[PDB]
């Protein structure tokens, strides 16, 4: 832009680029991504008006010079590095409930506005010095379609569902959940067969039985191995089980009996919950 002084880049992203910046005129600093239709104008515009605590504010939309400028307000630090920055020792259990309870209620908040985010990773979550966290990068997907992570992508998506529910933000989420508490990513696959087969070595091949309708998706292959589920308590080690009983129904195969993001905020997980502060090196 011109009103603004790009100070660094802090993400990438298939929709396009963020910047930390700065307002040449009113001197704030804010993340400015430049993208890379009028759907998209719908679209983009309701954006501005879902606001909630846990979603990072979309403060403008410039539409100049035939290009798209999204200003978001700048959060402090995104929980990829969070994670990395606490890999020794940990995020404390008590943050990490936290985390996934706030980011349950802005899943909540967006799926309750028939908003779904479709990419959450721990690169979009996004955390300030106050223990807050929201979700960024919704990456206005369900539009310029027609290297990337898939390691939290819903198995829905990768049999080939075209219209998928708010349920795959729920099955990001659980990966997510997953990894603070393991400090390792659950699914880490580098293809999408890689990936779909290790949801399968974990939780077991789905067969119509948990997935009622599963044979019958388009990139469903009869051909595909048959492996027997892992006990949880191996998945999730240090998670006590009331995390566990949370984290199996947010892993659901059949995205219909996955747990929808108001009654996991219900789960008796959240009891004790609490607003921690985290230490972040900014
Ligand atoms: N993508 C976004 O909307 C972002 S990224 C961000 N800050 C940030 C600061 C340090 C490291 C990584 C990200 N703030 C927003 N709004």
């Amino acid at each position: 832009m011109e009103n603004f002084q790009k100070v660094e880049k802090i993400g990438e992203g298939t929709y396009g680029v963020v910047y930390k910046a700065r307002n040449k005129l009113t001197g704030e600093v804010v993340a400015l991504k430049k993208i890379r239709p009028s759907t998209a104008i719908r679209e983009i515009s309701l954006l501005k008006e879902l606001n909630h605590p846990n979603i990072v504010k979309l403060l403008d939309v410039i539409h100049t010079e035939n290009k798209l400028y999204l200003v978001f307000e700048f959060l402090h630090q995104d929980l990829k590095k969070f994670m990395d920055a606490s890999a020794l020792t940990g995020i404390p259990l008590p943050l990490i409930k936290s985390y996934l309870f706030q980011l349950l209620q802005g899943l909540a908040f967006c799926h309750s506005h028939r908003v779904l985010h479709r990419d959450l990773k721990p690169q979009n979550l996004l955390i300030n010095t106050e223990g807050a966290i929201k979700l960024a990068d919704f990456g206005l997907a369900r539009a310029f379609g027609v290297v990337v992570t898939l390691w939290y992508r819903a198995p829905e998506i990768l049999l080939g569902c075209k219209y998928y529910s708010t349920a795959v933000d729920i099955w990001s989420l659980g990966c997510i959940f997953a990894e603070m508490v393991t400090r390792r990513a659950l699914f880490p696959g580098d293809s999408e067969i890689d990936q779909l087969f290790r949801i399968f070595r974990t939780l077991g091949t789905p067969d119509e039985v948990v997935w009622p309708g599963v044979t019958s998706m388009p990139d469903y292959k009869p051909s595909f191995p048959k492996w027997a589920r892992q006990d949880f308590s191996k998945v999730v080690p240090p998670l006590d089980e009331d995390g566990r009983s949370l984290l199996s129904q947010m892993l659901h195969y059949d995205p219909n009996k996955r747990i929808s993001a108001k009654a996991a905020l219900a789960h008796p997980f959240f009891q004790d919950v609490t607003k921690p502060v985290p230490h972040l090196r900014l």
